């Protein structure tokens, strides 16, 4: 719909993903998810939609990357941005 | 705690609450659902955090007016805006 953080929540997680040579889940969604929160904690399911949005977003990221996305519109391709 | 669509959504209930003779939830909500939603229709449990918005946010606003507070410093009394 409107898309003005989970395209921040994107970019932020573009960032947590692809400087890493070791691609994967390991506690790098606790950093997501705490960088989620801090962007939409103040929301009564915001536990939820962060938990969600960690394997959503950096699965959808990774893939993208591994199939020759430029990291720079990766969350045009997912979120319009 | 960051906050920055929870006070557009409060500021838009309040323009929804306040000029109304007749205060009630009668499909007041519905028209604050769809707001709700086009401000964060883009989250995986979007709905859900709009229907309970729906109840928090006016049920606040309404009695924030009834007992005295002026209607432009109600979402700064609620969210810090």
């Amino acid at each position: 719909n409107s898309n003005v953080i989970v395209c921040e929540i994107c970019k932020m997680a573009v960032k947590l993903i692809v400087p890493e040579a070791d691609k994967d889940l390991d506690q790098l969604e606790k950093e997501f998810i705490q960088g989620c929160m801090t962007l939409i904690g103040w929301l009564p399911y915001a536990e939820k939609e962060c938990k969600a949005l960690a394997k959503i977003e950096m699965g959808a990221i990774k893939t993208l990357l591994e199939n020759g996305s430029a990291p720079e519109e990766i969350c045009t391709t997912l979120h319009a941005c």
